[PDB]
């Protein structure tokens, strides 16, 4: 791997805006599970078998 | 692999807006999973078997 | 691997605004999982079999 | 008269949302009776001859 | 009349949300009743005779 | 009368939200009743002949 005057941006977020307003939530949950809010991953590398790269609002319920 | 004065993007997410109003969100969830917020993933690589890369309001009951 | 005079953004997450407003956010929640708020994860690596790269709102119930 | 395990709700009022934006208003009233915002009367019992129930912008010139 | 294990509700409010922007307002009045803002009322009884419950904006020249 | 384990709520008022925003008012009341503000009445028993109630913005020139 040779990297000469290269500007590279490998695997990156930017520029994630975001507004609510009067935003009247009401939210019931039993057992699961709820996301509403703003996620941002970024990842080079997720290397591994089994792996579970950036998960969100996730249920595993394996026996 | 060789770049050479290549300006690169590998792999990225940017320029995301959101604007919500008065979103009355009554929300009830039992067991399973509920996702309604902005997510941004990016990644470069996810390597190896039985990898779930990025997963979103997922739900799993594997036996 | 060789970097020369090469600018680099190997893995990152910047410039995340968020603007929220008058939310009457009620939330109940009984053995389960909620995320409302903000989150920014950026790694540049993350091996290992089995391994789980930056969940949010995950349930996991193994057996 | 009895209950048992029961959930009972007689004579309620919930979850009454009210938006109102730049009602630029000029309410000119003369004798009368003029009711322009949000009311939530929740009886169980009015029991009385000749009586008034949760009136609103009643006028009685009996 | 008895109650057991139960979970009554009679005459309640609740969860009455507002929202009221620049109601840029003149109210003029003379003898009579404006009513411009919330109101919440919430009775289990009222027994007589001619009462009158739960008024709001009444006028009564009677 | 008897209750047992029960969860009784007998009139009550609760999470009544208000918001108001730059509401420029200009009142001019003469003789008469202007009501603009939030109110929460709560009661269990009015027992008499001829009673008022709960009244809000009332204008009695009987």
């Amino acid at each position: 791997v040779l990297y000469v005057g290269s500007k590279t941006k490998e695997g990156v977020v930017h520029d994630v805006t975001t507004v609510a307003e009067k935003t009247k939530e009401q939210v019931t949950n039993v057992g699961g599970a709820v996301v509403t809010g703003v996620t941002a991953v970024a990842q080079k590398t997720v290397e591994g078998a089994g792996s579970i790269a950036a998960a969100t609002g996730f249920v595993k319920k394996d026996q």
